[PDB]
């Protein structure tokens, strides 16, 4: 059931009432925070997940742009934007809200996420490495990234980056720093002592920890995605 | 009053009680987003333009990026990005939403919102010309993004991007568009029919008609624009 589908695969059935259905990548960061909000907020769902080295032609009715997180509910209505659908489940859900209901303290939350806007396209430049001279100018612009987060943290005296708690621009930024140790990035937050507490915090906390990939299932996708292999996504059962 | 403050300009005063200020710029896009907002909400405020080719120094403590739309109340919170200042702005203060209540229907503008990322950078290319022969190039560039546009109107069939009335993507949007004739680009949606009759019933809202800019002033501020003068944000009084 968690193996990807392909090209030639058949478009799946609707989604039964009471459910909703995430398509997703098991190794995708973007992915990965839609479904730290649907383990957050207890929602039931189903994971159809996309193998993006051979799309299916019917993704493309569920994205047009056919990239993952897609959402689809019930009523056939589909959402799609990492940050967008995390938002949708926020409000469409019962339980506890992950953006505060006040119209200023959200706004920070989505002042940080511009803030955060660079690192996502320089990891998957750093992923697809050129050469050796490359990296280090590369690292340079993840240390210029990671600092202006600091600044946030410092700024805020506070553990998280919507305060003392966990919420959902903590989601939203996490899963690019839980990458950055399979990466050999370790040492980019070497100058960033808050953000540095913040991961260790990330690591504790039970909704994070429940969706952790091990440092060998990381590895493992990294090789085949440098090799173009459709068997990338599948990495690990 | 309305002449625009740059570098050596006195910080201003605290924001009274019951006002809201906006730092903006008479000829920026992006400001208008949240001017539009203020209008039509009917939301009391002061209006601080910021000479963008001489920014005063204080400006930076408003944003750090030095960018405007930037609201400030009276508690001292200050909100930057566009689209943020317009979404707070809409949950801050009372009567009719322009986003619409509905997780989904918010959603879907927010989706169409991503997907006419690209043409503000489109625009800000375009108005610094290099050569002709890029002019035929950058304004297919435009001609596929206002596709992607029509297309949504298409599978809509509404007037407006958020229905047959007008809404907060439709204001998120309207300033590009706004500005096609004075950048004589009005060939670019001529195979796109439902955004040309998007453009005119924009044209007829009472919000919007109350904030068009004459196309003498476009063409004044894009001739200092051109020339780097300091004077650009302040042309027409
Ligand atoms: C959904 C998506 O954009 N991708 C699958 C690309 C991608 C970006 N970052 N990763 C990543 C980085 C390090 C380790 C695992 C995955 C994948
Ligand atoms: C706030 C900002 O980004 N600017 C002032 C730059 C800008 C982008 N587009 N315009 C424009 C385009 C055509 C006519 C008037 C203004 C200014």
């Amino acid at each position: 059931s968690a193996r990807s589908l392909g090209k030639g695969s058949a478009p799946p059935g609707p989604v039964p009432e009471g459910s909703i259905r995430i398509y997703s990548m098991r190794f995708c960061p973007f992915a990965e925070r839609t479904r730290l909000v649907l383990k957050a907020k207890g929602i039931r769902h189903e994971v159809i997940n996309i193998n993006l080295k051979n799309k299916p032609e019917w993704f493309f009715k569920k994205n047009p742009f056919g990239l993952v997180p897609v959402l689809e509910n019930s009523q056939g209505q589909l959402i799609y934007e990492s940050a967008i659908t995390c938002e949708y489940l926020d409000e469409a859900y019962p339980g506890k809200k992950l953006l505060p209901d006040d119209p200023y303290e959200k706004a920070c939350q989505k002042m940080i996420l511009e803030l955060f806007s660079k690192v996502p396209s320089l990891v998957g430049s750093f992923i697809r490495s050129q050469n050796k001279e490359d990296y280090a100018g590369l690292k340079e612009e993840f240390r210029k990234e990671f600092t202006k987060l600091e600044e946030v943290l410092t700024n805020k005296k506070t553990t998280f980056f919507g305060g003392n708690s966990i919420s959902m621009i903590d989601y939203l930024i996490w899963p690019w720093f839980e990458r950055l140790e399979a990466m050999k990035l370790n040492e980019c937050v070497d100058h960033t002592p808050k953000l540095k507490l913040w991961m260790a915090a990330m690591k504790e906390d039970p909704t994070v920890s429940a969706l952790l990939t091990s440092e060998k299932d990381w590895q493992g996708f990294l090789e085949l995605y440098l090799q173009n292999s459709p068997e990338a996504c599948d990495y690990g059962l």
